[PDB]
């Protein structure tokens, strides 16, 4: 029903929307509404004019080159981080600091970040040999596709989102998409995090007391932070949430474990569905990866992201209580 | 006749383009098969000659015959130049048998199934290479994907026969390498063999970590590249003619498009011959001027006619 769900739509702007009931409720529509409820708030439509049927038509295609057979890496994966994106952009310690581009740029980013994403990790394609390995000679390998395929959908017939920028928007806005969609191989993750540590140790406010980001190379590393803060929010949501999550991360290592085993290969890290400890995982990817990010965004941001750090280590005090 | 060309393969000045007559356009394939046996590559990798002659063949297939510069000739010339430099004394013992591999399979894919065409042209038009890479490396990107590709097909993988590790190791080095020849790195390729230099140890060189020698040999494949200008004269002439046309065509197409013509690619404006003594100057002496200091003295016969060949075509200039 479209009322209820118009309902579960004014939680749009809320850090533990409930996006699997968005996605029953839109049926398995998540990344569409949410986006488009996100451009009708932001006023994206009016600022570049986008034809609201081409938004429409452009995010069912994307949403459709999402696999339904993958239990994380999937369409309702794209809406939650193009939500939690979006909360992130509203924080008021960066109130004003970013143009309308920079937050269509974070925006699209977070919708086409993982699509057609087949439910492996990177080294398992090198691994194998995949033919996305070879294309990209090993290196960010599902990201380069991820890229690839989100703009190449925007020349399916009526998907071109943007065709009434200019072009000089249009040349920004690619260079700030691909640099924060490459930003997500989590291979890089120690480099941002220390890169993002320096920016809180020499943080600047300006007189209105928001982040003061005066070149492009600070401006594009906080919005790639910002979305690989979003990427790896799960643990920081509501725990029925977080939960899902777990299950369906868990899901998709032991297929790929599986796939591993049957191939005579090495079994990944937390893939061995004989010798994994579900809870201990959790526990350990909250302490060295989860935490210590979550924590220096906080920093940056101080004390917008309390709440959100709160959750976290609620969320880490209860999985570990279960060990 | 061919066989007596190829006596000099490890001389600087190979008479390339006479060898790509000689052997009915198949430079890359003769130069790599030439070399593969001087340095004794297919007794240490068990390389079977039938599958080491299909698969140079059908990767010489797949440079461009209408490309004027980046095409089959080229590639035999930086796989030849690459070999040369392998053997500078100062690099005596400096690098091990699969990274000489790894230095040479990488010059002689490094540009193949090339458009005649730069980055920046296949960025700015949409092309199906930029959006595949991402505007990131594109050619250099699609060079590689193609040269292990073709390892694929029927009696081509000339590396069946390394282990695991051997083959993992030696991709990884061919893709260091390729991606360093992106024009777009050079002043940071440039900027780490100057600090090298500085920081340079040496008994001969001396390089201990995987850092500071793959750094070596991106930087050693890169002069290669660029080594037109420090080859004898009528050498140089002839890769001069080649790579005006290939800009020339490049310019032809972004005027009637409306775009910006790159720089050197406008034939109704370019000085062929101010644009080398610029391109030396700025570039390729910058560049080998560097490369000496590593290996002094070893380069000092390269620099000397690179020096020469700048006073040259300085001086036909009015
Ligand atoms: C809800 O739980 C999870 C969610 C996600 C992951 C792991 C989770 O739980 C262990 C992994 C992290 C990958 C990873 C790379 N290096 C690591 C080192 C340690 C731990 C994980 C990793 N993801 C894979 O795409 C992102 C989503
Ligand atoms: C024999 O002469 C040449 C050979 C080559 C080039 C230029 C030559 O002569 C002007 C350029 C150099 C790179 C380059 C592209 N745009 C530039 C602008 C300024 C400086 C360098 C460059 N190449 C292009 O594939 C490699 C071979
Ligand atoms: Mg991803
Ligand atoms: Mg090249
Ligand atoms: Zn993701
Ligand atoms: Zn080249």
């Amino acid at each position: 029903q479209e009322d209820v769900l118009a309902k579960e739509l004014e939680d749009v702007n809320k850090w533990g929307l409930h996006v699997f009931r968005i996605a029953e409720l839109s049926g398995n529509r998540p990344l569409t509404v949410i986006m488009h409820t996100i451009f009708q708030e932001r006023d994206l439509l009016k600022t570049f004019k986008i034809p609201v049927d081409t938004l429409i038509t452009y995010l069912m295609t994307l949403e459709d080159h999402y696999h339904a057979d993958v239990a994380y890496h999937n369409n309702i994966h794209a809406a939650d981080v193009v939500q939690s994106t979006h909360v992130l952009l509203s924080t008021p310690a960066l109130e004003a600091v970013f143009t309308d581009l920079e937050i269509l740029a974070a925006i699209f980013a977070s919708a086409i970040h993982d699509v057609d994403h087949p439910g492996v990790s990177n080294q398992f394609l090198i691994n194998t040999n995949s033919e996305l390995a070879l294309m990209y000679n090993d290196s960010s390998v599902l990201e380069n596709h991820h890229l690839a395929v989100g703009f190449k959908l925007l020349q399916e017939e009526n998907c071109d989102i943007f065709q009434n920028l200019t072009k000089k928007q249009r040349q920004s806005l690619r260079k700030m998409v691909i640099d924060i969609v490459l930003a997500t191989d989590m291979s890089k993750h120690m480099n941002l995090l220390a890169d993002l540590k320096t920016m809180v140790e020499t943080k600047k406010v300006t007189s209105s007391g928001v982040l003061l980001l005066d070149n492009y190379s600070d401006r594009i590393q906080v919005l790639q932070n910002m979305v690989h803060c979003a990427d790896l929010s799960n643990p920081t949501k509501p725990l029925q949430l977080y939960r899902q999550w777990t299950d369906r991360i868990m899901e998709e290592f032991f297929r790929q474990g599986d796939r591993e085993r049957e191939r005579g290969m090495e079994i990944s890290p937390m893939c061995d569905k004989h010798n994994a400890s579900v809870e201990k995982s959790q526990v350990g990817f909250i302490d060295y990866i989860v935490h210590p990010l979550w924590e220096t965004w906080a920093d940056l941001v101080h004390p917008d992201a309390q709440d959100i750090l709160d959750t976290l280590e609620d969320n880490r005090e209860w999985y570990q209580s279960t060990i």
